[PDB]
């Protein structure tokens, strides 16, 4: 043999392997934690709502 | 998860904290130990008063 043979491949080998039921994956990400609105507010004053 | 986790804070962690007790809280200061004056005052001479 002068070509290439299974030892030769190491990308396919370190990639972990998931199971699949569907032709569609789907899944969910988190991006932020809040909008930057700022935080200070003043004494007995209610703050305003954040969002994620 | 693409955001931040607790471990990324590291000065409010490090910041030495002491209890408050009011609103407005108050420390005194030293500037220095009194004016720029000339030392040397010769025999049988009053040497001039100093304040810090």
């Amino acid at each position: 043999n002068l070509s290439f043979t299974d030892q030769h491949i190491k990308f396919w080998k370190k990639i972990p392997k998931q199971k699949a039921y569907s032709t569609v994956e789907q899944y969910g990400q988190l991006l932020d934690y809040g909008r930057s609105q700022g935080a200070f507010v003043g004494e007995g004053v209610l703050p305003d709502t954040n969002d994620s």
